[PDB]
């Protein structure tokens, strides 16, 4: 008879992304402006290269300063041969720098619980000091199907991300775009056409999953990388659904995401004078007031608290 | 089982006007507008402090005022709170027959109204309570969303559930501190230019579907901005249209909205008709299908046109 | 387990005309028309004094008509009605094995499907026929849209899923008597101007990741409309864009428009190819990601071109 | 939030079978004492019987006098083409002095639902006066298995019956005997034998989920009609564990269900004496007291009431 | 992924019953030899005596010397006009010495959530600073059906008696006694009749939620307690199963349900000399030996902690 | 649906002889004997110190010994230890195809279930293992016994189920340190006289039909007392009367009772063909019912005669 879990304090405006076969780009990475990063074992690296890349990303968390990153490596999904290799050579192998694993094309519970299952033996047989948390992908029918289960599923799941390229190849929608406007998703109204969100529920189910159970809900990747509107208009959305952060797959990404996931000054400054008011009109004994010409009261308490809290951490 | 979805409560409730209990002064206005619904607020337009004089002058008000043919209802605080028994009891204890209708905020599963279904109906049968309470809820919550369909079965008493959309926002971590209505930063970006979406989409769609599942009155919740009469309005037309049959008005000047909005008009009743007609018409021509305005019409067309006309009826 | 979501059937699905088999005039046309699917009504489209001979006129037509290579489905009465297991008996009694498929209308949950998957399978084993029908249901209310998934998975029969927006709109209680399409009172107000959306989002996505949850084709229902093709065109594009594979026609000119919108244009084959070439080209040089046109590309970019070109070679 | 729901308050005490392809039976079986009739459609008529056996009953339907008795038949199961002709004649050609049909082989809550859809039509078309009631039977690993969701899959469910020849075969029993003691279920103590219930939980479990659900809890066939000690043990654990009577066989078997099923004169009396002794000790104040050196309490007159209630039927 | 979470650590050997109405037997109670005091609203106490009831309860809880009894308060049950009255004064009047409440009748999860509702609630206006634990009573077809749900239902949950007299009329069982062996439900063996357990399942499925979820399962009232013989046998059987502690509904119980819940010397040493022929067996590098003429291995380790931890506490 | 329960596999399952794998010296003797199962232990028969020394000697005895016709299984050790993923790792990497099944012990729930099929599924594509394992399980926790049917229902490996009675007491609490068997404290007292019962009905009857149900074979786990043969005995029969196939061997004595019990005697096999024989003259005299040693015989009596005949003819 609380109040929702709370989710993990950590900052989570940015994942950014880089494919295990390339090694010279990792300090970048570490050098970069983004509060996750995402070594990629999975769908950035080649088959007959995931061998190596899995070897890279060992000697990378060994051997690379990593700062104040929180450190995630994104396995091979369960339906592949890979993925039981990936996890047993990362917590056989990889230091305590090793942060978090993300679970690509996760359908159900099971999935995650298979996961948990493996890494929880490996970490007891060897050892390890530092418990890793879980990060998940939704990016199927079955798992936006299964999506509260998925978010209840593990202790160690502190992440949901939304992948829009796996989500439509999943739901057969007919786009080769990765997220954003799709063209033949619009209103037509006196023969002017108006766009809509074909990601509404998607992206609100997922926020709404995570948040009952405590867990951050993230938004995946843009592709179009050379359209900095274009992102600006996905994170938006995704900002006012509720999600926390977005994938840069793209260096040029990672400042974009910070910008739209940090509340601007005007959202600080509005949010401490709503604040302001309701501690004033308390004192009146009222638990209700008028500001700008609106209603603001208690619940407003809490919504100026969600716009303060992205601020301050 | 194979009949139709079962009826939702053939009352009116096309806007619910809420009130702070600690404004008694409001009270006879409340009971003097267009309102069908009355909510007596127990709950967040109440400062803690005056939670227990807010109680007091509630039960007053209850059995001391005239309330016409008003629907009455109290908003109680939440199961995640110190307060929410001791509204219930002494307004289960003191209140007169009056009292119609509890709403129930920040409802996150079944459980949460089976648990205060349980104290009501204790109290009622100690008391000897000639009228049983119906329940309304709030979805307000990520909770809320999620176990939609479970809440709108929780209870024989469930009359309606309300969408809460400041409290929503908050749970769901919106960036955002307006109540409903559109948002500045939900848009699609088209070849330079912007076009805003729905954010609340899914919530109002799927509180709509487990409601009319259940026999329950969906209800769209409090609109912030009464400065902006058109956006109450566009509000209101998007929950009509999803199948929401009334909305809260949090000052005066919107129940005269929601009841122009939530009344269908009189060219949407014409249509109904015609409608109703053209089909009567074509089943005499032994046809199930027929043709109005160029468009398709047929049997499902009469159960449309009907949905239109019962809300004009009421 | 462990596999990829499974494969639905393979056979087109762009279009599904129907006809009210109280009117066997329009058979003969309907079997030359271009439509993938050929779904011939007892239900709505059939007044109830009519529907004992539309039965007897079906039965006369799959025995007797040249159906070509068309798939032959027959939409059934409701389980919420008395004509329901006569449509069945009969059917399954008296046609042969042209018939392909059967309907169920207004299914609110898995046991509706087990229900006629139940009789159908007796009838089957009682006479030996050689070719067991598939099944296809209508999500039309609101206890079908909260139960999709459970439905979905409902039966081995299940080969299609279908959204049908006017007994939908009904259940929900939406304010309109139209067919799918725009909602006049459903749009954004941003700065004094509106902003039209979509108010049948969640129900459309739902259907499409129940079926493709379980290998079933998720399908767009009627648009009532046959009078406005940019409007049949803007719907049937919103489906497509979501990931339902083809559309009714009520009407002989919406075939045209639904292979039209349903079959993949040359400039997105043309891409999808394009993607693929760079994509395998990547590969070679060691590489899962690459960019293309100033975009990324990777692994599930491959997926996606897939679905683009599966569709556009059947 | 009241009691449990209150099950049907109509005899039950026996229900006495017969093959619907021996109608020379059916007057005999009017003429019994037997609480409830079934004509028998299923596995006692051989294959090429049932079409006859239909016509049989159906005629025995609307040609016989049946008293009092309340009066069902038993139909083919689910798995078998039969089935649904079964219904639709029964339906479209009995009279409404039909009360009751048995539904074998019930192995989930859509079973009976299928048929409850198939009924609820023909009844509608029919203009049928007097809607049937259902009864099923529990007989295989899935019936047990999901033996509450069957308690409470349709309104028009009267009754369940344990089947103990489906039952031990579905289960994989080694016996070919038709409920009762099992020669080679015993425990082994210090030398000696002592038999113990090899029904137990089946009993005990079919008994629980049809008192949840307000449905009469019937034990089923005992085989061997020649052993009146052996159908009493059985009965009498029936009795003991909550079920409300047994089906009888063979004719002999009726006057044991009614012996058993009717509670004895010093059970009856005890339960009055209990009873008067409770009403005795409420007037001094008090809630529980002494009968017999033992405690008794509101919980007694509870099980008072479910003595006298059965006797007073 | 670790062992089943472990129960309460506090002994419950014995939980003696007083009705409310009579508090000049309190202190008796409190020096009795019971590791719980259950002071009782519901069954025992008259309708109208439950408010003096309610008031004596009161009373007590704040002035009698209670010593380390563990202190519990068995309310009226959410079906009757009693319950809330009984929670909302215990919680607002009573002091700190209170320990738990133990709610009868109890058919679902819900069932405990209402009361956990009303009861945090209180506590938390009142600032109470021991919050109560739960026990609850299963004592109906409901209850049993829904036994596992029930005892995952609150964090409170630390017990869960089984009711045989509430059961056993709930169930419709043909019997006013409460407990123990039924004259009627036996097997018959070549002319001779072997009593058999009609309680095994509910109690064998009561463990079995309990252990599952970390809750003590207790065996509840046996009625005749002019029969010590008759308590041996019920008691033994319960503590065979896995239940903890028994009622006492009369002060010559306690001293017998202390017997057969206190592990015996004998079968102490037995489990002392079972863990030292493992742990030799370890040394020798073995993980099965014999004992007595019979296996012993990893598992009979757990087996005798069982019967060890049972005699330490 | 609409078919009787899927069948179990059909190989014969009458004695599952154990032997730790930490004494290789017993392996031949085991692959000599007469158990239908062979089971490798690297759980609880062999010390922590001992496990990887037993997973070596495991490997080298699969590729290495000629096991015959046996059905030849490694017990590996439970999720809730270090040990078991280098269990499943180092037997499907190194294990040659004659390994036919892993038992995995102590499962709670369907996902411990999911979660070594997950690895072994993995393993088995990446190393192109050419005979897919089955799995089997024991249920001896009350997570295990409460979670019965979804646990059945786990994996389509899944092929067998035993009742481990040594950790089930332990996890249930029961006051007892014997392995199964009657149970001194678990009797009923009437008029003086002492009848002992059984225990584990519960537990061995909802196995068992937990597996009937998914088409599962339900198998009875060790009886710790190798000195008492009449105790094992009488432990078999009751498992075998409730339906459960076969029985553990935890030493050689016990592999010649197991068979004893669970292969039907000549005269059990003789009644069943006689029972079979009347329903045939039966039905030849039209009737589906009749007459056997003055006792009922009918249609089900044919499903329970060939019970009995199907094992015998295992
Ligand atoms: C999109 C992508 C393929 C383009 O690669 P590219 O053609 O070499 O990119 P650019 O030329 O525009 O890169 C600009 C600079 O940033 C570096 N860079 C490229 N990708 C980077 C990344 N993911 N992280 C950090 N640095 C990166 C480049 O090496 C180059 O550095 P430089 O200035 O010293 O020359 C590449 O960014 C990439 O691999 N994307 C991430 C893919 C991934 O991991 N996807 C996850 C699944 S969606
Ligand atoms: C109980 C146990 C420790 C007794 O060992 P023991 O003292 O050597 O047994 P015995 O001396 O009576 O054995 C008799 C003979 O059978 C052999 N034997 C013992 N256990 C055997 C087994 N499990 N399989 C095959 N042969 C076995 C012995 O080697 C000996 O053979 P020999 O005549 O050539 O000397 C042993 O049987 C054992 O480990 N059992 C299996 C334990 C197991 O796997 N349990 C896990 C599941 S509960
Ligand atoms: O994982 C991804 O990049 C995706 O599918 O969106
Ligand atoms: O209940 C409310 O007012 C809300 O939070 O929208
Ligand atoms: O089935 C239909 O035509 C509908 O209701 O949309
Ligand atoms: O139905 C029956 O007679 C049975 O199988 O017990
Ligand atoms: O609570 C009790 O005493 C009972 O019903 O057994
Ligand atoms: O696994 C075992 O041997 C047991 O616990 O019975
Ligand atoms: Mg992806
Ligand atoms: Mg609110
Ligand atoms: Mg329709
Ligand atoms: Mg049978
Ligand atoms: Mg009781
Ligand atoms: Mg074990």
């Amino acid at each position: 008879f609380r109040l929702q879990p709370a989710p993990p304090a950590r900052p989570n405006r940015c994942q950014l992304f880089g494919p295990g076969s390339r090694p010279a780009l990792f300090e970048k990475m570490a050098a970069s402006a983004a509060d996750v990063i995402n070594l990629d074992l999975e769908d950035s690296v080649a088959p007959d290269d995931k061998a190596q890349a899995r070897a890279n990303i060992i000697e990378a968390i060994n051997g690379l300063d990593w700062g104040r990153k929180y450190l995630s490596v994104r396995i091979n999904g369960l339906d592949t041969p890979f993925w039981y290799r990936d996890v047993v050579d990362l917590l056989e192998q990889a230091g305590d720098r090793l942060d978090q694993i993300m679970i690509p094309k996760v359908g159900c519970a099971a999935d995650v619980y298979a996961v948990d299952a493996l890494v929880t033996a490996i970490e007891r047989a060897k050892g390890r000091t530092k418990p890793l948390s879980f990060e998940v992908i939704i990016e199927s029918a079955a798992g936006i199907a299964h999506v509260e289960e998925i978010a209840a599923s593990s202790p160690r799941l502190q992440a949901m991300s939304l992948g829009a390229a796996d989500f439509a190849a999943s739901m057969g929608m007919q786009t080769t775009g990765i997220g954003g406007t799709q063209e033949n998703y619009y209103m037509l109204h006196d023969g002017q056409k108006h766009w809509s969100d074909p990601w509404h529920w998607a992206q609100a189910a997922i926020v709404a999953a995570c948040r009952t159970h405590g867990i951050l809900p993230v938004d995946g990747p843009f592709g179009d990388f050379s359209d900095d509107e274009g992102f600006r208009a996905q994170a938006r959305r995704s900002a006012t659904l509720g999600m926390v952060g977005k994938w840069a797959i793209h260096p040029k990404q990672v400042a974009l995401a910070n910008e739209v996931f940090t509340p601007s000054e005007t959202a600080v400054t509005e949010a401490r004078e709503i604040l302001a008011a309701m501690d004033a009109a308390k004192a009146r004994g009222e638990g209700a007031t008028v500001y700008k010409g609106r209603l603001v009261d208690i619940a407003s308490i809490k919504q100026a608290e969600v716009i303060v809290r992205q601020a301050e951490m």
